[PDB]
């Protein structure tokens, strides 16, 4: 045998899933996607030799449970300093400009979700961890596999650990809380709590019924990337098959940063997801190196927090 129909079904399902979940521009209706997926599930039931580690059927969840084992990240995740106003951002920019000159900033939305590390070996998704304390997180790989915005296989066979924010889109949170109201159940307080509850299921089939997504914001190691900057690294992640947040911007200076924060204070309610802040980074990777660290935090990144 059935190799021709199985390979055709993988190609069509992977294309349509990407178009819908990553591009929000489906070329087919859900009835067509659902029909093709059921056909592939039926082939794999009756002919299990066609099951693959990266099959589209992985998204529906299965029998293996996430272990929730304590596992160290290959590289500890960053702990960022905070900013609460325009003055903190001017101070951040002053200490950079006093040390390394006038630099470019990358600005991005800080997604109100669950921070995750996603490890790829030979281009295949093999391990997904919660942030935990930044060094050690919980193994939730089986549940994370159900999120369509996470690629099961990258376009190049790299060994990398990407960092992202898993979240529930706001309209899916609101619709879920309506259901909970109707079964006399306790509502989730916010999308973040709903996404946390979804990823803590013992059964990945339960996680799969919840509508989750991700945005990838960084990688542990840039050795296999041609990116010379944070903004080029996110463009490269796009080419490699990840889901990144399109609202990132390169700005020349502190005025550009303040304008970006000003824009998104007014525009954040219109977004289909919750944001808790904005992350500003020195864009150039070598300049990030030149800036170095405090005892705990990068001197080249700051998280602006909304009031």
């Amino acid at each position: 045998d059935l190799s021709s129909r199985v390979n055709e079904l993988h190609d069509l399902l992977n294309q349509y899933s990407y178009e819908y979940y990553v591009e929000d521009n489906p070329s087919v209706p859900d009835s067509e996607y659902d029909k093709l997926l059921h056909e592939l599930i039926k082939i794999e039931e009756e002919h299990p030799e066609y099951k693959t580690v990266d099959s589209p059927t992985v998204r529906v969840g299965g029998e293996a449970q996430a272990s929730f084992n304590k596992v160290n990240h290959d590289t500890p995740m960053l702990s960022l300093g905070n900013a609460f106003n325009e003055d903190d951002l001017r101070k951040f920019d002053q200490r950079i400009r006093e040390q390394i000159g006038n630099v470019e900033y990358m600005c991005e939305l800080k997604i109100d979700g669950l921070a995750v590390s996603l490890k790829y070996v030979d281009g295949y998704f093999v391990q997904g961890l919660t942030r935990g304390d930044g060094t050690t997180g919980e193994d939730i790989t089986e549940n994370l596999k159900t999120i369509h915005a996470i690629p099961l296989k990258m376009k190049e066979p790299l060994n990398v650990e990407v960092r992202g924010e898993a979240y529930m889109p706001r309209r899916s949170f609101l619709r879920l809380n309506e259901e909970k109201e109707k079964n006399d159940e306790q509502l989730f307080a916010n999308p973040r709590n709903a996404a946390a509850g979804s990823l803590r299921q013992l059964d990945s089939k339960l996680t799969a019924k919840r509508k989750l997504s991700v945005f990838i914001y960084s990688v542990n190691d840039f050795t296999d990337f041609n990116a010379r900057s944070q903004s080029e690294a996110l463009d490269e992640l796009d080419k490699l098959g990840f889901t990144t947040n399109k609202n990132r911007a390169r700005v020349n200076n502190i005025d550009g940063v303040l304008e970006y924060i000003e824009k998104w204070t007014s525009q954040r309610e219109s977004l289909p997801y919750d944001i808790d802040g904005i992350v500003i980074k020195v864009n150039d990777l070598d300049q990030q190196d030149e800036m170095g660290f405090t005892q705990k935090s990068p001197r080249w990144a700051i998280a602006y927090k909304f009031p």
